[PDB]
């Protein structure tokens, strides 16, 4: 996993996300959908949004952003002891939503990009490295659960 030092950097960084969860959540989805349009086909409630302007204006899309970052924040706060919180999530994503593990890689990249754009001077190589390692741990644990459930991880 990560050292206590690395977890400290991930939590301080997350401190910046918590100051505007809706703003960061909205940007992560606009990057994700514009960057990897196939991901949009998994959200039956958003498929009709075709332009960047329509996405930016969607309060429903902003609410989804809040849901995702709220859940992820709760997990990162566990510093690796997140067996309990990941289980339900792998379960719904694999079996109900049908999200390939690769889309979790796309959304992680989107998170890194938003942090770079919104906090360019404050999100340095140390904080970025730690944030990448935490998201990698998170994805690897989900992937492990997908395999347990009989899906490709
Ligand atoms: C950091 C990664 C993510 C987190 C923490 C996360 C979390 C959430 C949670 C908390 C919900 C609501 C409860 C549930 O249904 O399980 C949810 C709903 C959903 N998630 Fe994710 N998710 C992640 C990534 C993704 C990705 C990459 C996709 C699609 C490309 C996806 C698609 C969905 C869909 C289709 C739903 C239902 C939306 C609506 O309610 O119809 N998720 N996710
Ligand atoms: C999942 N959003």
């Amino acid at each position: 996993g990560l050292s206590d030092g690395e977890w400290e950097l991930v939590l301080k960084t997350w401190g910046k996300v918590e100051a505007d969860i809706p703003g960061h959540g909205e940007t992560v989805f606009v990057r994700l959908f514009t960057g990897h349009p196939e991901t949009l086909e998994k959200f039956d409630k958003f498929k009709h949004l075709k332009t960047e302007g329509e996405m930016k204006a969607s309060e429903d899309l902003k609410k989804q952003g809040v849901t995702v970052l709220t859940a992820l924040g709760g997990i990162l706060k566990k510093k690796g002891h997140h067996e309990a919180e990941i289980q339900p999530l792998a379960q719904s994503h694999a079996t109900k939503h049908k999200i390939p593990i690769k889309y979790l890689e796309f959304i992680s990249d989107a998170i890194i990009h938003v942090l770079q754009s919104k906090h360019p001077a404050e999100f340095g190589a140390d904080a970025q490295g730690a944030m990448k390692k935490a998201l990698e741990l998170f994805r690897n644990d989900i992937a492990a659960k997908y395999k347990e459930l009989g899906f490709q991880g």
